[PDB]
């Protein structure tokens, strides 16, 4: 097959993507070994769904797992009556998700389970795939002529031919694995045919961070989680927290082999030690560097010029309310809180008005990085840690380091009950989630 493995794409036809997927234990070959994973569509990752604004999506999910499951349409500003975080599909049963892709939308999104208490083991086992919303912007020559690839960043650990079980420590930290894969492949080679690459990036890991850097090259950020930036932004590196997406242009500068690496990064994971007194928690420190893929540049590369502009970001109406949501931890209990409470599906925590804008101040008072996700309502990050964000774009996950405050501009779109939570998914399963009702 192609040197660079990417999930099979399923495209809308005549404005309709109609597809049946089964969530099923699947024997496959992964990273040179045989394993049974939990998959959608018999593959890991699941198939990439590729749609356009105004398309109809009709997706029937059949649950062939021994426990309930559902789908979360991550990043999609659709109704929570469709993207229903409380819906349970029992084992053996099916459910059809039907929605229209919003008109003003573009980017890389994804799908995976969202059932409180069950997310971490299901996601870790392989239940995830990408969804790409194509844009008329993709037709401008500076993007059209680029070579495009999806990179699904997901790690895994195997034990006895199956995903390794969660340990107590995994529930405290979020589980990371030793197999650090791209599209389910171990350190694949991307033999570029064009001098400009357009890479769509997805962190589908439970807890692992990817501090992305390509040897000898900057990256040009062109999209965040849920849409384009206003113009390309040059960066020397790019951190993708769990749940985040980005799109970058890579402008290959000379012939040769360049490593795309996940550089060392300390997200505040903890170990346990006993040094003659203490049996207490201790910092793991930074992750070890990982090579994600080998990028081979073509002969005499001459990259396209960058787009001078992408998409103008809407200036939003003036906000009508400010929220404050404080994140805390009880590490030894593996419990996690928002404003001093754990999730209760019966309890509404915030009540907001559709079509108004809110300011959300999210404060991490813990010692671990916590990536904060809000369903249904994409937001504009104004600042994090008191530093203004260097671009305007739609996001749905924002990373907060220990002590940091994020200030978000949150337009409320669809009416109904939805959730917000930490995207270190073990933390969500262990309580770090709340309920927003929009009316
Ligand atoms: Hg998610
Ligand atoms: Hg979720
Ligand atoms: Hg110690
Ligand atoms: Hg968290």
């Amino acid at each position: 097959g192609p040197s660079f493995p990417e999930p099979k794409v399923v495209r809308s036809q005549g404005g309709l993507l109609s597809l049946k997927l089964s969530a099923t234990p699947t024997p496959l070959a992964i990273a040179g070994q045989r394993a049974t994973l939990l998959t959608y569509g018999g593959s890991f990752p699941g198939p990439t769904l590729r749609v356009r604004p105004r398309d109809t999506v009709r997706l029937t999910l059949e649950n062939r797992l021994p426990e309930p499951t559902n789908l979360h349409w991550h990043g999609l500003p659709i109704s929570p009556k469709v993207d229903d975080p409380f819906l349970e599909i029992p084992p053996g049963e099916s459910w059809t998700y039907e929605f229209t892709v919003p008109k003003e939308l573009a980017g890389t999104f994804w799908y995976h389970p969202h059932l409180h208490g069950r997310v971490a083991p299901q996601l870790f086992a392989g239940l995830l795939g990408a969804l790409v919303v194509e844009s008329s912007l993709d037709a401008i020559p500076e993007l059209r002529e680029a070579e495009e690839h999806l990179l699904v960043l997901k790690d895994l650990a195997l034990q006895g031919g199956r995903p390794a079980p969660h340990t107590p420590m995994d529930w405290m930290n979020g589980k990371e694995g030793d197999l650090v894969l791209v599209n389910g492949a171990l350190r694949p080679t991307l033999v570029a045919q064009k001098a400009t690459l357009r890479l769509r990036l997805l962190n589908a890991s439970n807890a692992r961070y990817y501090r992305l850097a390509l040897q000898d090259h900057p990256l040009y950020l062109i999209a965040a989680d849920g849409g384009f930036l206003e113009e390309p932004l040059e960066v020397s590196e790019l951190l993708l927290a769990p749940g985040e997406r980005a799109e970058v242009l890579v402008r290959l500068r000379k012939e040769g082999r360049f490593l795309l690496q996940a550089l060392p990064y300390d997200r505040g994971a903890m170990g346990m030690m006993d040094m003659g007194g203490m049996a207490h928690a201790m910092p793991q420190g930074p992750s070890r560097p990982e090579t994600l893929l080998y990028l081979i540049a073509p002969k005499n590369p001459k990259p396209l010029p960058l787009p001078k502009a992408l998409s103008p970001f809407p200036t939003l109406p003036a906000p009508v309310v400010t929220r404050r949501l404080v994140l805390t931890e009880d590490m030894m209990a593996a419990r996690f809180f928002i404003n001093g409470q754990v999730f209760d599906h019966r309890r509404v925590d915030l009540k907001g008005q559709a079509q108004t804008v809110e300011v959300w101040e999210v404060e991490n008072q813990g010692d671990m990085d916590h990536p904060f996700h809000l369903h249904v309502h994409p937001f504009q990050v104004l600042s994090v840690g008191g530093r203004p964000f260097p671009y305007r774009a739609w996001k749905d996950v924002v990373n907060l380091k220990a002590g940091e405050v994020a200030r978000l501009l949150v337009p409320l779109r669809e009416k109904g009950r939805t959730v917000f939570h930490c995207h270190i998914v073990e933390h969500e399963d262990r309580g770090m989630m709340g309920v927003l009702e929009v009316g």
